[PDB]
């Protein structure tokens, strides 16, 4: 059994599925997806934070904006919504009436994604199951319905893994001023006994209703609830050994790190299992105003996935819902044009380790990033090369069979001083869909 | 930003508002002003405390004396209530009928008052502010309104300033056995992590609804409750910079010192802001049972206000109103009569600063207190000599020009060894009011 | 960088190297070696405890079971040594007259081990480099030399990684009173702050000088020191990355559980990396009271090799050497044997990984434990069958291909029920050496 | 008398001479002031941290320097003292042959200056004065002579006030590896329990020794050592009430806060009393390498001053001796400078407190700045306007008279608009040195 300190709780590392699924979808999902809207400045790590919370690119933190008098966000609600409409009202709104979950699996399935996390209770509060410590939830309000519990079965059924995010660290039902400054995040926060308890007990209630694959905690955990991690992260190992917890309750244990957008993204191989996490836009709720020219194209979404798995980590793929439940057009292409990618190439993406390096270029600038599968080396370039002769800086081969990945044509290459030189017949380069990819044994 | 942390939060020192404002009103005021009642034993600081809560001279302690059975509070409340007549009853008595906080306000500013601060919540635990902590407040019973929240609108209508009083420390609503000797706070107190939550909550809301001047705490704030004042403080200051708390919460952080009748009275300049509280006459609340005897009077009172700014301090004055809303007229007729000194002497009070020594006296004992404005040092009799001829024990001045302050006269003086002769006219002594006044420049 | 925090810490997994090695060499050497004497009355986790100190037979305990007079080791001091002869003599007898720090060095790698780890300084408190922070060491007494740096530059010559062993939590130079019971472990111990600083500068220092690759420490850490252990982490890994630091320091923190003798022997696959030590016989230190009937056979050591890897751990054998620095005859001709084992049969333990399962067994008897790489599955029995024809009890394979290991020769194979059946040619049989081994693909 | 709390000890405000003083000299000086060498990278807050270490200006790092192997120290050092020349061989070579402490007192009172903060103890620990818990002191090497005793003496019968800066953060007696980049200093500190002792003790015995007027620690206080500040503090301005400490021992308590070059200067008002520090050039310990081009001119001196006292804070200008004790000329020419230019406008300094606002500037760039001394308001300007036509931008005055400082001769001015008018006859401004003076009243 696992104990409840944190010496004990070391014993736990990274499920070896979570390890090798490399793909996951987030959902934000909640009733800020009714006005869903934002302002779409910039990716975080890019947008400077003396105005970040003023011209919020997240639709997910509408309320914060709301709050903030003369945000672009209470000039849109004003006109919108009114001055007399409290943000909570939008629980009303929230119906989710054309909400299908075994097609929202299906789609994540169809996408390539291996586990899905929605959002339980995002910094507003407001709960997607039928908690029975608060009646803010989706079952008295909004849907009448237990999200949560429906997307958690129809997500089983699909045979992919089922994980849970919580916002221990902020819960604006327990504040009344808006974040406005990075600073006021060390003050501006529930504070009390109380909300420790609360957020224990919600996440004690999401271990018991759904036994989650993961529990993503977002924000920190209440520092009065510090010490009952131990108990909680035991409790819930001790029912579910292949369970996973992320790197954001500030105490000792975690089972994988994360990084957002510019924020924390390792340059090359960091030594430890983590995430990169994204929306395919820049907000992680849905955003009325952007357009394709906020959304990264399935080449980018991509070569994404193929510099994070090279370099140890899974990604998290934002969905961002509307109010209805339907997946907006603009996302649900990108999704599936990152399936077929990997339906393609999946088998040197799945179940790969990194290797001695992450990453090389050729000659002329295209980025190559290496995955492996024991002896199997996986040369992934991202973008397909014009000519038939490539050249690959600072790499040598001492494996004496390079194959063409897609249709197993075994090519000629030689080592080049410090660099590897390859030839792909061109009829090879043609077949390939958005990545040359090598494979060398 | 002040940070969440007592060594940011020293970077905010007593607010200039307060430091010149030398006079404020205190107003003990509740549902213990409905019996207002209690035996007038003395002062505190010289009734022995092996007595005080069995012979309580503080009305507003009527349900702690209540409890006591066989207390001269336990006998009147039989007799006049009957035994089955709970003290929470008196909720429903507390009518407020002829309540006018306008009328309350003016009174205020005639007095010559600068700040008022009403008992939001006293140790029984009842709220004077439609509070959604509790039920057991002035809104759901009796006068069924916000009293806090009309009196905080009638108090800056007249520009005067507004502090809240908050009892962090003991709240009956949790306790059932009375205090009978000082022993007892040490344990007899609400003692939850639930009553530092409420507490904490509390005066969150006080900051939010009213944003108060002062946060005036009174008996400690519950030790479980202790570290969430750097997060209060901070949140405080960061909306109202000019805020200032007192020094009763039992952490490193406060802007000014108390002192309570003979408590903690200083005897010479101290070194730091501080202020004097009491009542006009030995309790808080109401008390039927004093009259002319148990009271200050205007000439006292003046006394009082003198030594307590020269010495550095403002003068708390605290009035205890009757249940239905009014202001008896012992009070009313000192608060008057000291409002007609502030209005003919205030120019020496206000604004001023301590000097090298706040005290001396003359050959005859009269004593004798000073204040300053930058070059003008005030002199302030304390009463009015009879013979033109002064001595002022160990005195010298290198002034060069005394005046009469009412007329402007100059005067004649010398320093006759560590003696300062002056001579002054049985005309302009005839003038002043109740203090003779001089001006040294 | 990793920073002084658990969680930070948290980052450092048990380096590769530590993982693929296997087999490492523990050397208990010091004071002790020279009367090297115990009553070897059997393994930990056998012996009842309320005998155990009693009857210690770990001599390297020597001085602990001096102090409980009339305990064997009182009297046959007494009688050997005699009543005027203090344990701390022994540091001046102790002269290493015939060591040679690259014989133990060929002799290890001959052996097959990857890593050594001498004791630096056990529960005596006696050093065995020039430490700076007391005179009780090698340098100064007995030896004249640094035993921990020679030791390390010849093993570090022969290719070998070096770690070193340091008593955290016991020094009998900081205390008066013997352990009688396992209970007076947790009161008898230095528990000065002043010790907590010298633990602290001591392995400090051996950081310093040699850089260890394992930091080996025992019996917890002192409490009041555990906070140090964040610093003194993040400064070695800064330093060394690939270093590595045991399980007992009380602490969050480790990269390798330990298990000694029987106490804490896991029974199957743990799910952590682990490490397993035992002398060769029941002694660490060197007892001339030990024959050939109280340690591990060469057999028995391959056997406990073997279940130590399939179950994902390392095997640390411990090697007592006598005070003139040689490693008695009983003990090489053992290491000697394994080395040979090991040369042989090294293909499938070195570098190798845990499989589904760790263990099986014939239908007569004979156990079986695997271990793999990539697609080979290695099948150790541990000894050698009788019958070509072998029944494995409730195992199947899907691998189409099972060969003899030494010889490379395909073996015929099917799967009867919940049976596997192998029929092995008596010439294969007679080919292996200690353990029959398969391997399936 | 304070107890030893800190809600007790924050009833010691700064005190009224250090308040009114506003320019104090620093001075650092010891053993690194022989080698006397750094490369003057730049000023802290400018150059990156990730070279800062590496390429040190502050010479007083030379140890720090010489432990980073080739680093522009390194070679140097080599390359004019020797591999075989420790750092601590400096001590022996530090002979302050030329010192004479009342030449240093007649200088900086010349200098206008009215206290002086030696360092009594750097980061390399050795010791001014001969402390009883080292021998790596100035007694018993190197001047052999209680060199924080002497000064303290001749700065005091020059009349100024003597305080003591203490390295109590950093000791790098008690650690082996070097700063290389911020990070490292969280966990390379000495860390002890021992070292904490002797912080305290030494400080201790500095206010024993000494009674300075300033306690200014450098670098935070050892976090062991931390409670212990409770009581230094208490005992300290028990024996001396106006004693002062600054604000870098981490604590709850601090009478001014400071800012180091770039490092935590405020573009405003801050609100509480703090002090600038740095060095004429951009090294506190003297540098042979720093030629005018690296340090201020006598000009922006005065500006520099101007800025920090309209800002409320005090200038601690650093001095940086050579090993004989001889201050260099480029030094001394620069605090004669100032002392002059303090000589004419002192008046508009000392004893000044901040206006309503810091600053303004006029329609033409020429940057201003006010003090207050009661009624009187300083308009200093930075550097002396060309035309007698003045127009100062967004500021209105109520004076009705305003003076040119030096003559004392009544301006001619009016307020325009939201800007102020004055007309400066030029024979006035040629009268003024450095900066236009004028006094509004
Ligand atoms: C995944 C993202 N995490 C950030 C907190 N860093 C949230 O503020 C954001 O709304 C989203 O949930
Ligand atoms: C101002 C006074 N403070 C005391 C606590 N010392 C209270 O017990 C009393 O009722 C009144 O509020
Ligand atoms: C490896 C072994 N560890 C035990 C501590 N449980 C020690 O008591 C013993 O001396 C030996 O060092
Ligand atoms: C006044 C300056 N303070 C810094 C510490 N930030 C020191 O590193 C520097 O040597 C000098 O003493």
């Amino acid at each position: 059994r696992y104990k409840p300190d944190w010496e004990s709780l070391r014993e736990h590392t990274v499920p070896k599925w979570f390890d090798k699924a490399k793909f996951g979808i987030f959902i934000h999902w909640g009733i800020y997806s009714v006005p869903g809207w934002a302002t779409p400045t910039g990716e975080l790590g890019k947008v400077p934070m003396d105005a970040w919370f003023f011209q919020n690119p997240y639709a997910e933190w509408y309320e914060n904006s709301l709050r903030i008098k003369e945000s672009p966000t209470w000039e849109y609600h004003v006109k919108t919504y009114g001055e007399n409409f409290e943000y909570e009202k939008f629980a009303d709104l929230f119906t989710a009436e054309k909400w299908d979950p075994q097609e929202w699996a299906d789609l994540f399935k169809k996408a390539g994604a291996k586990y899905v996390i929605p959002t339980t209770k995002h910094h507003d509060g407001f709960c997607l199951w039928g908690t029975k410590y608060t009646d803010f939830n989706s079952v008295k309000r909004g849907p009448k319905r237990d999200l949560v519990g429906d997307l958690a079965k129809a997500v089983r059924e699909a045979g992919l893994r089922f994980g849970v995010y919580y916002s221990g660290g902020l819960d604006w039902r327990f504040t009344t001023e808006p974040i406005r400054y990075p600073e006021d995040l060390s003050y501006i926060r529930p504070n009390t006994y109380e909300y420790a308890d609360y957020a224990y007990k919600q996440v004690m209630e999401l271990v018991d209703l759904y036994l989650p694959d993961v529990l993503w905690n977002d924000m920190g955990w209440p520092e009065k609830g510090k010490e009952d991690l131990k108990y909680l992260f035991a409790y819930y190992y001790n029912k579910h050994p292949e369970g996973s917890v992320n790197d954001r309750w500030g105490v000792p244990h975690w089972d994988f790190k994360t990084a957002e957008y510019h924020v924390n993204y390792p340059g090359d191989l960091p030594g430890y299992k983590w995430e990169f996490t994204r929306g395919i836009g820049l907000s992680f709720g849905y955003n009325r105003n952007e357009g394709p020219e906020h959304m990264l194209s399935v080449e980018q979404l991509v070569y994404t996935l193929v510099d994070v798995v090279s370099k140890g980590g899974n990604l998290l793929l934002n969905v961002g819902p509307k109010g209805d439940g339907t997946i907006p057009d603009l996302q649900k292409e990108r999704l599936l044009g990152l399936g077929e990618w990997l339906r393609k190439y999946g088998d040197a993406i799945y179940g790969t380790s990194v290797w001695e390096r992450c990453c090389a270029k050729t000659e002329d600038g295209t980025e190559i990033r290496f995955t492996r599968k024991c002896n199997r080396i996986f040369v992934i370039f991202l973008g397909i090369p014009t000519g038939e002769k490539i050249v690959i800086e600072d790499l040598n081969l001492s494996a004496g069979t390079v194959r063409h990945f897609l249709t197993g044509e075994r090519l000629s290459f030689k080592n080049v001083g410090k660099n590897l030189e390859i030839t792909v017949p061109k009829k090879l380069l043609e077949t390939d869909s958005i990545t040359l990819v090598l494979e060398a044994v």
